[PDB]
């Protein structure tokens, strides 16, 4: 029998062996209403990996055992076809293609009516069970972009599936699910999980984890970190492990000093037995009390585990018309069991850092921490420490825009806050020359909100310039330009959802484009290429243009401000520029700011002279460093060839100079001007 | 809307003399809204779209500032094979056949190329227009909304009907009597006043309001008297009507406020009480820092 590949899902769910599922429940219905057609009855669940397609189908071997089905439905067995350990567990050999008749035909011949689950059902299209007769009931699940390149490629195979789309669950509805998991995990891993950790699980995973979908990074890092504390559970405290450290010590000295025969041996022997003592007399209490309450701990989690067997085997009791059974468990059993439970609880926290057996906030920082390798210390400060000194901590990077940093600031303020419309992202457009810090301040803020460059992601409007281009934007109906590769927003979007959305040149995007824009400004979700709407609730939207640099002289100033803006009036019609959050005006640097900017090139070099094996100290002169920002900045490229600058005049010398020996380890690397070039000297000759 | 309650009676009527029978069956109802910016204009056919198909998106939005010159009618309507914009066809016939019951936003009318107000009077008269290329698309299921302010001259603060024909008579030469006379309704906006400017204040702080309400926060807003007086005295406009009282309230009162509740200054169950301090709008903590 080819039970090899398969597990009975209904099975599963009479012996407990399924976790609970949290929602989801026009899903269900969707999957219920969709086998109960004669038409097209096999539902293929289609959402991100993780995001729950599978427990959705865990749910309805729920309903089924539970007779929360319709007729049709009620005396199904749900099966699992393990498709990984079928491809996998083959080679190019007939194995595949025996293997899987094998299962189809025992499918074919038994009686009872049987649903297949399969999966990643794309890796069965490259095979054909065809048998759509109204022999198997088949219920898929893959990811967006597989179904559009494999399962798509096949139409009269797709045509008797109907889709269903499994969108990503809200941080809420993470916690939920996480809350509804809460009792499951504890008695599992024998631990006790915090809410404030169930929180900071779903809030973290969202914002740094964005490798992988919600609710899924919330349960690895729960997961995780509950594994993590029953380890530390079944060891010693740190003050038993070195209390009982000293204590050997001073037994070791004691047995020698019994030994020497002089007069400041004996007075010290004695005084090594009564330390000896002292720590006996601090660690015996600690320790037992440990012990005490270490057995309690794991009292309790037993005591939890048989009275969940005895509500599986009370569940079926009653399930199966066995009242006798059921009185048994219900009535007796049962609450005899709650009785032991609620009394060794009490007397737990009545008993009472020692015995660490529980998730807290600390360990899902510690845990993402490793992870993500952020220090730990940056995790911890609150999101509403870091949004006051907002203004604060962006001007570190980008100088001398003052008016933009705020409208930045207090546009992110105004949403954590929950004063601005909570479909609406913060949409900005950056209006200013180039080179003044428009694609800078976004990166400033990628890194501020998630301590991540990658958390942005770039859009080139130089390269959706023809209506043509607006399927390479979101995607395209089957059959068409770029129907496979999807859309780069929409794709974006899916797997990606907390980002910041770059603009550049937004001038120049096709009209069709930017009604995409005005969609995502306005409703907070967009439509892709075949009607499917995607969400874009919590992403950032900036657009970066330059049709202002003309009215902007080196000098902010209020009458400059509606001649950008009416050069902005044309370009851009009313509505689109109405919907934005902030339009913001960059102008040009002056002279000393670009001679900041040169401070803070120097203070980056300076930090990898350091972080590096050298103690060069760089010091630049202030007319060197005025003859840098005289050559660096340009009317048309702003601060752009400060980088380069700095590298070929200052930086290929001060190389050299170094491997030669002539600056050496704790003198300092002079950039001067002389004979009007800049120009970093030696500290010994050749 | 506040403060435009003949144009709201005019919109009213006109939409129940239709589905009630006593209108043209071939016409759609047809609107040319008359008055001063940020008088509530836009915002009525907004309203409007929102009340019949419980949807902003049930509006289409033309600016007639970008069909000025004859050249630019083949944007609206499309061009024959081979021509200038052939294949993106027209905004307006696209519209139409996509998106039938649609409320159609024409801003700005008075600024539309003679050529394209023909298309519209077509619109208008007949219930359908005729693309680029000879073909007919239907339009009995749409409303017509258009936007103007000829008349904001003779509009002083105060609705009064010896002014009513010096806007009329401004129209009267800008549009010619026959496409004046195929409009449903001739609807004239006047300016707003001061107490009409306060009630405006209060609805947007009533959505500010509901946001805090909607997410987890029970921090209600009060405004003082004078306080409410300074924000519609200094959000009103004679040129750009109550259009700055949006932004006005996000700089004086919503900027602070945030940073006060993240703060901690203004907690749970509190007022944000927003007062007129040294003759400028503010709101004040509740707990010092
Ligand atoms: N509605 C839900 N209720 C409880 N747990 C859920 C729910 N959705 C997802 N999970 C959890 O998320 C994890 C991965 O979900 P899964 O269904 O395997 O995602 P997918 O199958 O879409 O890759 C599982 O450990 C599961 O317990
Ligand atoms: N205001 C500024 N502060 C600091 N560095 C700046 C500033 N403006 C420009 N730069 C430098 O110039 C480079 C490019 O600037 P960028 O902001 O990308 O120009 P744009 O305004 O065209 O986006 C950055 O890497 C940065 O080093
Ligand atoms: N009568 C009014 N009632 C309420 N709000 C108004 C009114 N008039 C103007 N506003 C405010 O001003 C903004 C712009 O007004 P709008 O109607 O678009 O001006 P216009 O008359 O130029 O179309 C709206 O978003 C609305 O908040």
């Amino acid at each position: 029998n080819l039970s090899k590949f398969c597990i009975d899902m209904t099975a599963m769910a009479r012996e407990g062996k399924i976790d609970p599922v949290i929602g989801r429940e026009e899903e269900i219905r969707r999957v219920i209403r969709i086998l109960s057609r004669r038409t097209k009855n096999n539902p293929v669940l289609i959402g991100e990996p993780g995001v729950g397609k599978t427990t959705i189908v865990e749910g309805l071997a729920q309903r089924i055992v539970n007779a929360d089905v319709p007729d049709n439905l009620a005396a199904c067995k749900l099966l699992s076809l393990d498709v990984g350990a079928l491809v996998a567990g083959s080679k190019y050999r007939g194995e595949f293609e025996e293997r899987m008749k094998g299962v189809l035909k025992e499918i074919q011949e038994s009686k009872e009516t049987i649903i297949l689950f399969v999966d990643e059902i794309h890796l069965l299209m490259g095979l054909k069970p065809m048998l759509a007769r109204g022999q198997l009931h088949c219920i898929g699940a893959t990811t967006l972009a597989e179904y559009r390149k494999y399962i798509e490629k096949d139409a009269a195979f797709e045509r008797r599936f109907q889709q269903v789309l499994v969108k990503e669950p809200s941080i809420t509805e993470t916690i939920s699910i996480l809350r509804g998991l809460k009792e499951k995990y504890e008695v599992h891993h024998g631990v006790n999980i915090a809410d404030a950790a169930i929180v900071a699980a779903a809030n973290l995973a969202a914002r740094y984890l964005t490798s992988r979908r919600l609710p899924d990074s919330a349960v690895d890092l729960i997961d995780e970190a509950a594994a993590a504390v029953r380890v530390a559970r079944e060891s010693q405290p740190e003050i038993i492990d070195s209390l009982e450290r000293r204590l050997r010590q001073l037994k070791i000295e004691i047995h020698a000093l019994s030994r020497e025969k002089d007069e400041a041996s004996k007075a010290r022997l004695a005084q090594a037995k009564q330390d000896a003592q002292n720590v006996e007399e601090e660690l015996r209490p600690l320790r037992e009390k440990y012990e005490r309450e270490r057995q309690r701990g794991k009292a309790i989690q037993e005591a939890k585990m048989k009275l969940e067997a005895l509500r599986v085997k009370a569940e079926d009791a009653s399930r199966m018309g066995d009242h006798s059974r059921a009185a048994d468990l219900q009535y007796y059993a049962i609450p005899e069991q709650e009785a032991i439970i609620k009394r060794l609880e009490a007397e737990k926290a009545a008993a009472d850092s020692m015995i660490t057996d529980v998730v807290g906030p600390d360990q899902i920082n510690e845990i993402v921490a490793r992870w993500t390798g952020i220090p730990v210390t940056r995790l911890k400060t609150s999101e509403k420490e870091k949004l006051l000194h907002m203004e604060q901590a962006l001007s570190k990077i980008v100088v001398g825009q003052k008016e933009a940093v705020q409208s930045v600031s207090n546009a992110i303020r105004l949403q954590r806050s929950g004063l601005s419309n909570p479909n609406q992202p913060p949409s900005f457009l950056f209006c200013g020359p180039s080179g003044t810090g428009k694609t800078l301040l976004t990166k400033a803020l990628a890194e501020f909100l998630f301590d991540d460059p990658k958390s942005m992601i770039r859009f080139d409007m130089s390269e959706y310039q023809e209506r043509h281009s607006l399927s390479r934007m979101i995607g395209a109906p089957p059959g068409y330009v770029g129907h496979d590769a999807g859309g780069q927003l929409t794709e974006a979007l899916r797997r990606r959802p907390f980002s910041i959305l770059l603009f550049d040149e937004v001038e120049k995007a096709a009209k069709e484009v930017l009604t995409v824009l005005l969609q995502l400004m306005d409703d907070g979700r967009i439509t892709d290429g075949q009607g499917r709407v995607v969400d874009a609730k919590n992403c950032i939207v900036v657009m970066t243009s330059n049709l202002g640099a003309e009215y902007l002289s080196r000098a902010i100033d209020p009458t400059t401000r509606e001649l950008v803006m009416n050069t902005l009036r044309n370009y851009f019609l009313p509505e689109f520029l109405n919907r934005i959050s902030s339009i913001v005006i960059f102008n040009r640097l002056t002279r000393r700011e670009i001679r900041k900017i040169v401070d803070l090139r120097i203070a980056e070099i300076q930090k990898r002279l350091t972080d590096n094996d050298r103690n060069v100290t760089i010091k630049v002169s202030d007319e060197a460093k005025d003859k840098l920002g005289a050559q660096g900045y340009s009317p048309v490229y702003g601060a752009r060839p400060l980088q380069r600058l700095l590298e070929k005049e200052v930086l290929n010398r001060l190389a050299i100079l170094i491997l030669r020996g002539q600056i050496r380890e704790g003198e300092v690397a002079c950039v001067e001007l002389v004979d009007g070039k800049v120009q970093v000297l030696p500290n010994h000759p050749d």
